């Protein structure tokens, strides 16, 4: 077994300007078991017209890493990141693209 | 077993000025086993002087809600967030910041 207890973050889509329609989201990340209660509330009590609640699981466990080292770039000099895993069928070289 | 192909993401530190001195970095997210090898190049040619490689583990089993509904906010009104889970002694309010 296992239990996480959720982080809670409140935020609304855009900026905040006071009398313009917005949407107000609650995103509560990382918990289990999935049993959950969640509301939105105004000035203390709930808002019942909630009209999106989008659940998803998510299962990890891989590893991360950031390699990186000072340079400087210039004109001509074209940067690369080479990677190689056993779920390559060959290494794999990924360009660093300036100004995306 | 598992088995998960990396994702590669390359990115300077900072938007790049010729001349200007910065961090080429090279993320390499989400794999296992966690055998592997990685190198920066230089036109083709292995950068042997990398100064930083950050390694860590992460694991997950757990749920991801998005709840939300069109509002107005206005002067006076407050809202706020109220969760209940059996992970908390009690239902945490959370305030909109904002």
């Amino acid at each position: 077994m296992i239990q996480r207890t959720p982080k809670i973050q409140v935020y609304s889509r855009h900026p905040a300007e006071n009398g313009k329609s917005n949407f107000l989201n609650c995103y509560v990340s990382g918990f289990h078991p999935s049993d959950i209660e969640v509301d939105l509330l105004k000035n203390g009590e709930r808002i019942e017209k909630v009209e999106h609640s989008d659940l998803s699981f998510s299962k990890d466990w891989s590893f991360y890493l950031l390699y990186y080292t000072e340079f400087t770039p210039t004109e001509k000099d074209e940067y690369a990141c080479r990677v190689n895993h056993v779920t390559l069928s060959q290494p794999k070289i990924v360009k660093w693209d300036r100004d995306m």
